[PDB]
């Protein structure tokens, strides 16, 4: 069985590095993630100094 | 990183409530909630004694 | 086996008032309604005096 | 011919009132506005003082 | 309030085996499950001795 | 002109028999059904005794 | 309340006449047709003799 | 870069020359239209007296 | 076994014409066309003399 | 590089013998079949003598 | 109030980069950009010299 | 007439340089692809040594 958690991963470079943030978090906390799939992609402007790429993933992970 | 979970919060009121109802919940168990995403709504009519609203949100916050 | 039959229902107040509208009318013609889900709003401005929020669902029912 | 503009009205009391408030922007600015269609909803919640509900709507309006 | 877990099940025989491998493992690690809504459908080929079915899904379950 | 109706089976058996419990009862009360689509599928869990999967389908007949 | 009807009209001509096709037959049957939203278009071809245009619509009518 | 503007032309003879109508008043105002991207049609029937065809479109022009 | 090819066909009268443009394509081909669905529809302004329609549909073909 | 190719394959026992059977005629022609994602499901029932239940794949094969 | 306008950036480098390109551009001509959803990637292959790849965004400003 | 095929690409460094591969495959093939549209971004984490990561095109070519 396996189960995804929806995850936004944020990044000043670029949305490979935002979606690879994600994954990188949750491989701190779970094991045996096997893949993840982009859901979505966005740019924050406002709230921040440089922009930051941010990607949205669902991680999948093997249970047990 | 954000993380968001999947919560359907009900209300005998508005739909609106119900948003809130949802993001209560989060706020009650996770530090650092910081927007809600709608992805459906909708009213139980048949299970209860008075019309219960519906509204289902993605809630996301912010981890550590 | 449940059906759906797919209403607008009207408000001059807010959308679930027109969700209510739309489910009202069901339960005046259709035994045994059990639930609706919620598939658009949008708000009806330039043909009538009132702002008119309409909200669109889809109820339903129990056959037999 | 109707144009659309696209518009995230905002309230800290309801849905409903998020959706007046991108309207009434509208026909601040718009000679004959003609209906709105929602799109997405959210909660601002970090941000803000006092959560803040959202409604994001395709606002139609008659050209000429 | 309810909220959701993004489970994929798998099974050698069939897509509703799989849907019923995601749900048994819920209700191993969960109270109260209510429901669950088929999101996805697939068949692994490659990676398996035996095509392997599998079926993703949100399951529902009643916080508190 | 082909018309569609939206039906909801259920099966404590498979989501196939779901969708085979609608187009029994549309064929009981309507002449020339000759399609159906499936539009969502689902599992009842708390409110049975035996897990109850649903299929939804929009089943086509044609008039005259 | 307006309730809309699933039709799929056809046509030897166009996709446009496919379209008057399904509504001519609404308004033959129902009081009060006020419009219809285009849903699906396609061809069939194999089970005739001249190609067949369909628009399949949702056509609102407004009870009472 | 290129710029989109949501525009519904209509049209008493078809969805094709609803696209048109719409297109042509892009035209009328902006520089470099370039192409144009089908998102909705419909028929009004109520509030008219023939019959009127909207074709919904993205039109994207060049800026610069 | 059906099969499915996705054309882009294109017509400087209409979307239907665009559609068998595509079709017509598809059956100089290929054995056994039974039917097409549309899938996108568009406007080609700037790259051409005069404006040309574009309908692309999902071509399916009974394979042997 | 995967290609996918878009499959309907047909059963009169049940949508997951569908799958395979559309799977099956890739294997016949294909190297190297990875997996394979649903992609819609149906049932024939005016066309037939016997109900027949199809599900549509994409089936995804390894190039080289 | 937010208002969106939407956007395809370019670029010869990267899907990261020509997003950039539709935000430098929101900037030059609009006060308070804040934000920016990703709807859609593309590459130009036949009108270049070399491949362009192409990003759109709603690009949200804060209206007053 | 365009035709589309759909192709996952791979790379070890980002999602631009995986749109890259599946391109530079159809051009390997292929005669007069003009453009291509992402429609699903993926990483590879469990079954590689280095985190792949992948980008589903339609890439479309002109035939004739
Ligand atoms: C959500 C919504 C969408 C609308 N879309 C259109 C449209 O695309 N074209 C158009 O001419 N008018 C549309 N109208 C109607 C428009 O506002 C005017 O009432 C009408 O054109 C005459 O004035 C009343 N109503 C509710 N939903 C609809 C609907 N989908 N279509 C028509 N009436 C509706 C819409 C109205 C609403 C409330
Ligand atoms: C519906 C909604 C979605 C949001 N999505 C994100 C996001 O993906 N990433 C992020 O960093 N912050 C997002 N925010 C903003 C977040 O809540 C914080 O205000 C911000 O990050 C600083 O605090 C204000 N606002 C309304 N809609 C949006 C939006 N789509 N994006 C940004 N601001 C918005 C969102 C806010 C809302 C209300
Ligand atoms: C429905 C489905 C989709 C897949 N999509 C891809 C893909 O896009 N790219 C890829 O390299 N391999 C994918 N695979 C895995 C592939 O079949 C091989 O097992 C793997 O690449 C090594 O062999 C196991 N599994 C179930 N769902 C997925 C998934 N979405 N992604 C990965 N594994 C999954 C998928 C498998 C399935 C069952
Ligand atoms: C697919 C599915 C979705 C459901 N969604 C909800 C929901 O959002 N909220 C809720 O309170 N209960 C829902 N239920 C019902 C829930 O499982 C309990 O039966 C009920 O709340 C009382 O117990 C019975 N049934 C089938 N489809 C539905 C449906 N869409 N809504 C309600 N009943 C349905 C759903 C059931 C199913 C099978
Ligand atoms: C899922 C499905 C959808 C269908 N949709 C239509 C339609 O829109 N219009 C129509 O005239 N007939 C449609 N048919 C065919 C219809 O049932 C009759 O077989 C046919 O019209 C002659 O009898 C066989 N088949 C499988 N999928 C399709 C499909 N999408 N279109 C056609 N044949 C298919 C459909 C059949 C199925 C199984
Ligand atoms: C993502 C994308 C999609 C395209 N779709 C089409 C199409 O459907 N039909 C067509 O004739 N040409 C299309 N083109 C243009 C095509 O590649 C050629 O440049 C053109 O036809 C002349 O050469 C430049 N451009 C970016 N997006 C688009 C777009 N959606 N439509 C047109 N130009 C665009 C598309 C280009 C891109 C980059
Ligand atoms: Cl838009
Ligand atoms: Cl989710
Ligand atoms: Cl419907
Ligand atoms: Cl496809
Ligand atoms: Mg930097
Ligand atoms: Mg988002
Ligand atoms: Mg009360
Ligand atoms: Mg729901
Ligand atoms: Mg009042
Ligand atoms: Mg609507
Ligand atoms: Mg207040
Ligand atoms: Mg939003
Ligand atoms: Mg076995
Ligand atoms: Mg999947
Ligand atoms: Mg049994
Ligand atoms: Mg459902
Ligand atoms: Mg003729
Ligand atoms: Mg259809
Ligand atoms: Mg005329
Ligand atoms: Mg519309
Ligand atoms: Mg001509
Ligand atoms: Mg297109
Ligand atoms: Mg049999
Ligand atoms: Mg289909
Ligand atoms: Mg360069
Ligand atoms: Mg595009
Ligand atoms: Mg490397
Ligand atoms: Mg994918
Ligand atoms: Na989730
Ligand atoms: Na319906
Ligand atoms: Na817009
Ligand atoms: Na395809």
């Amino acid at each position: 069985v396996f189960k995804k958690v929806l995850l936004t991963g944020t990044s000043e470079e670029s949305f490979t590095a935002a979606a690879d943030d994600a994954i990188d978090r949750a491989e701190d906390t779970l094991d045996n993630v096997v893949w993840a799939e982009v859901v979505d992609q966005g740019v924050e402007i406002g709230a921040v100094e440089e922009r930051t790429y941010q990607t949205e993933v669902q991680v999948a992970f093997e249970l047990d």
